[PDB]
């Protein structure tokens, strides 16, 4: 047998507790990632459909097209099906691309199927998220090496919300003319007029996902929109909620994404993806990702807050997830990911420090969004770096060709380069773009909450503005932008406000002294090309 994921971290993350051994007779649901075909061909098709210089630009695959391409061989399907049925799998589901298969097993059956697996219950975080995972590595038969990439639900823990304290209520002697960031502030700064809203006359649509154990509240959105939405046409309900069953407590992150996607992309049909509630063998992100490939008609724009440390992931998992992002890019979906909230990050390895990139932010196949702030508090002038803004260089994926010029220019030109030991100059660099990330208002459980901060905020803002641009494209009879990066870099970030002041954070240590990369003229790995000036950016994304 062999371990498919020797290099997946299995360590118990902070704020989690091991509760007990799972009962042999408990049932759990494990997702099996099956061996795809024609993946190299898929990468060629993506290169073509996303390159604005190609005759094939915008000619995206249907989900049917993708499935016909990448779906596993008959041998793979038959070998895995026989293998699972034998072990006692039940109530399995697949997806249209046929490259995921999820099945219920008993804990006993599962630990026979996957020798080494030892399932325990864990709880984590302020809302007591529950999972069942193995601290021990697992093995597959050699006969499955050709057929199975990995088994979801074994190791990787879902995200839990920070216990970091926001600023307390307080007096000042300047209570401001206006505290913090609201929809009005966003739309003013990025030059959306009141006319800059969806018309509902196409079937343009957009989507956000996050993966903390929090529930979406339509009531909070309604209140948010009454508070903040007075001066632009808006919708006060989502078009669809995917993944949420039952009633439960709202949270800041689950409020932020929707409330501000629907402010930046106003009067556009919006989905929410939101799977709180018990599914202990599911990984939340993998579930979401798998399910993209199970629905043919999707929103064009998806704004996603999710990250691990890149180094924590198995090769098997990270490479497969990257292929799933490729599949989405082949279909003309624009997937945006928050760049992270720890700057360049900090990783202690081999007695030393280096930067710590995150994934999927590091995927060459997503638009990754960093964070800016204003210089003075009250006042919506020029943008600078928000110190938390995630960025840096992959240790896994090589610099994609579409950022060769931009990155080489930065590396050759930047007067503030960190020590070379701290980063991988060869790697995919991010972010690609940026928006405000400091001091948002949300409504959660019917309470307005200020000082909400992070690239989780910037990300739905940037996405909404893209979704409004798509509305223009679609009404004029053109395909949506889809995978944006090739075009954006080819166009040297035209239409974006170039962020040139400030650096993001890193190790508080004797060498880099709390700073990672610095922003500069043009593309940098703190803010990318920078922030959306709508009317200017719109002009650059109309033809082709
Ligand atoms: C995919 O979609 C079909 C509904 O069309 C459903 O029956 C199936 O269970 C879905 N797959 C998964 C893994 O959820
Ligand atoms: C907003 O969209 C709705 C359809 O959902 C449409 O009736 C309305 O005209 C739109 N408002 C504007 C200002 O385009
Ligand atoms: C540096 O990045 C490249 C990808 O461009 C990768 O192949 C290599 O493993 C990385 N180095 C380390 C030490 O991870
Ligand atoms: C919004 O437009 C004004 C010009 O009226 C410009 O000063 C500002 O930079 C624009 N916003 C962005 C983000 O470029
Ligand atoms: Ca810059």
């Amino acid at each position: 047998s062999y371990s498919p994921e020797p290099d997946q971290r299995r360590t118990l993350p902070p704020g989690w507790v091991s509760l007990g051994r799972a009962d042999p007779e408990e049932e759990l649901s494990l997702t099996f990632a099956l061996r795809q075909q024609n993946v190299e061909r898929l990468s060629e098709l993506v290169q073509a459909v996303s390159d604005p210089s190609s005759p094939q630009y915008g000619k995206y695959l249907t989900l049917e097209n993708v499935a016909d391409l990448v779906r596993p061989s008959p041998l793979t399907l038959h070998t895995v099906q026989k293998w699972l049925l034998a072990a006692g799998a039940q109530k399995c589901h697949s997806v249209i691309t046929q490259d995921f298969l999820t099945c219920w097993l008993s804990i006993r059956q599962a630990e026979l199927l996957l020798p080494g697996a030892e399932f325990h219950h864990y709880v984590g975080g302020p809302t007591e998220t529950h999972v069942v995972r193995s601290p021990h590595p697992y093995q597959l038969p050699q006969a499955l090496a050709p057929h199975v990439d990995f088994v979801g639900g074994l190791h990787r823990f879902p995200p839990t919300s920070s216990l970091r304290q926001r600023p307390e209520p307080q007096v000042t002697g300047t209570v401001g003319l206006h505290l913090g960031v609201t929809p009005s502030v966003i739309r003013k700064r990025y030059n959306l007029t009141s006319q800059d809203v969806g018309s509902g006359t196409s079937n343009n649509s957009q989507a956000c996902a996050q993966f903390l154990e929090q529930y979406f509240h339509d009531s909070d959105l309604a209140q948010f929109m009454r508070l903040f939405g007075g001066n632009f046409a808006h919708q006060a309900s989502v078009a669809r909620v995917v993944g949420q069953q039952g009633r439960g407590r709202a949270g800041i992150e689950a409020s932020l994404d929707v409330q501000y996607l629907m402010s930046a992309g106003a009067n556009i049909s919006t989905w929410v993806y939101s799977s709180p509630g018990r599914h202990e063998g599911q990984e939340p992100f993998l579930q979401w990702l798998m399910l993209l490939s199970n629905e043919s008609a999707l929103p064009h724009v998806h704004t996603v807050s999710y990250g691990d440390d890149e180094d924590s992931l198995s090769s098997a998992y990270i490479q497969r997830v990257n292929t799933e992002l490729m599949k989405a890019a082949a279909r003309g979906l624009t997937l945006l990911f928050a760049s992270g909230d720890s700057g360049a990050g900090c990783w202690s390895v081999s007695g030393r420090h280096q930067f710590r990139p995150t994934f999927p932010a590091s995927s060459p196949y997503v638009t990754t969004v960093g964070g800016t702030s204003f210089q003075e508090p009250f006042l919506i002038t020029n943008e600078i770096v928000d110190y938390i803004s995630g960025g840096g260089f992959s240790n896994v994926f090589p610099r994609p060709s579409y950022q060769e010029e931009a990155v080489t220019k930065f590396l050759s030109s930047s007067p503030h380069l960190p020590p070379s030991s701290y980063f991988n100059a060869s790697g995919r660099a991010y972010p690609d773009v940026a928006a405000l990330s400091d001091g948002y208002w949300v409504v959660s459980n019917r309470v307005p909450i200020p000082w909400v901060s992070g690239t989780s905020a910037s990300t739905p803002v940037f996405g909404g503005i893209l979704s409004l641009i798509n509305e223009h494209r679609i009404l004029s009879g053109r395909p949506p932008l889809g995978f944006l990066n090739p075009r954006l870099y080819q166009q040297h970030g035209a239409g974006l406000f170039d962020v040139t002041r400030g650096c993001h954070e890193s190790c508080l240590d004797e060498e880099v002294e709390g700073q990672g990369f610095c922003s500069g003229p043009g593309w940098d790995p703190v803010t990318g090309w920078g922030t959306p000036n709508f009317p200017a950016l719109l002009k650059t994304l109309l033809n082709p």
